[PDB]
């Protein structure tokens, strides 16, 4: 009743965790390591299903530290109550494409990559990891009536 | 009671639709037909108007088939109860302009539009059509308290 | 109980205002004056503090008519209930950095800003001013159940 049902999809996913009763969200985990290059989008495999109950709307939505602090930008989805697919992240590195090139990627605090290997990757390409906290989930209460064409409102 | 108030402002304007009683939303659809450059921006008038009792804010939000194939970016507005004007669509091809050039224009499934007569469009250029689900309106309950300055918090 | 607590952090905080009972959030106003440059990420200081009590989210979100004029785009952020903290906007200037310099940078309408001296910008600039209405503030009640892994949805 007062409980939402998790599914995981496969052994790279991770469950949704709400540590305080502070919190309004759930934190989501990429189930996926990618490299997204500057203006690439991409749609982040959470490898996460929700079964939420009919009158009530899923935001997966961004955390502000990773939004704040990269180029990262989530475009907030609308999970429908009773869409029982893989959670995907609606993801754009916004970075503009400078032609530039640098020997370290960024993580999703911003910081340089320092690799063992040297690679030769464009100015502000970022990389995700497996098991990171990049959004979170807020279910919301809605409000769906029928709709009735009219001419001239009430009032 | 349950029911909300649509209004139909011109010829070109379509009625909002649930199709499923799974949905969260109400399908929108544009009542123009406009090509956006990269970068550039606009309002899109849908031309209907709805009268969203107090007590309640509508979300005119992205689709996340259109959000995640196309460069297509729309800021969610805030739809105000009491507000009886036209719903415009807040837009903005992301693309970036890269200067270079293309002989067709993409839609809104990111597919290449096949013209009769050729004509020199700049890349990432993205047209929308008039009756197109280019976005959609989810109504959430709001809670509007009166305001009181305070030196320190309750607890 | 039907009040929210609002505490100002500085002399250049302004107390939120929701001035018709027909709106659905309230009018944030900036602590800061700062100018933003192309591409250029900030968090504006609002030098105001809410305590949203628990039950509810708070939607620190993007005005349209400064979303529509300018490349200003806000990142919504979620005000957790019991957060204290300084309320800070998450922003940047999504204009893109052409290499090109004007004599004058923007407003918050997109109207040029004339300057008794002349100083040379990057084109596509603006300026926020202090106290100037950039954000909106939207509290919306929220579902937060205690999460089961399940094998198999209930239907
Ligand atoms: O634009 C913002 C965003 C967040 N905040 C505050 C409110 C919120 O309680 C706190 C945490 O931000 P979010 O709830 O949006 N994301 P999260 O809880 O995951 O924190 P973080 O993103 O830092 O991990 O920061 C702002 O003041 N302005
Ligand atoms: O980022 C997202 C967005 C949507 N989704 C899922 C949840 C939702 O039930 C389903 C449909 O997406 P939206 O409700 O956001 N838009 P719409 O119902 O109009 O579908 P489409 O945009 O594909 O027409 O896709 C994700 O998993 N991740
Ligand atoms: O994309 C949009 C955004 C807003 N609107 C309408 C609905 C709303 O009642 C009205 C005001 O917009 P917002 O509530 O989103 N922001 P605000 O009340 O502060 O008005 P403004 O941004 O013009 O000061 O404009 C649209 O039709 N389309
Ligand atoms: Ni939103
Ligand atoms: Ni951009």
């Amino acid at each position: 009743t007062n409980t939402l049902q998790v599914k995981l999809l496969s052994k790279n996913a991770r469950m949704p965790e709400r540590n305080h009763k502070t919190d309004a969200g759930y934190d989501i985990f990429s189930a996926e390591t990618v490299v997204l290059e500057p203006q690439e989008k991409a749609v982040i495999k959470t490898d996460v299903a929700v079964s939420i109950p009919e009158g009530y709307v899923g935001l997966l939505t961004s955390r502000s530290g990773v939004s704040s602090k990269t180029h990262l930008v989530i475009e907030t989805g609308k999970i429908n109550a009773g869409y029982h697919g893989n959670l995907g992240i609606n993801i754009k590195n916004d970075h503009e494409d400078d032609k530039m090139q640098t020997i370290f990627l960024r993580n999703i605090d911003n910081e340089k990559i320092f690799e063992k290997e040297r690679h030769l990757y464009k100015l502000g390409s970022y990389r995700i990891e497996k098991g990171e906290r990049i959004a979170q989930l807020v279910i919301v209460p809605i409000w769906t009536p029928e709709l009735k064409q009219v001419e001239e409102f009430e009032s």
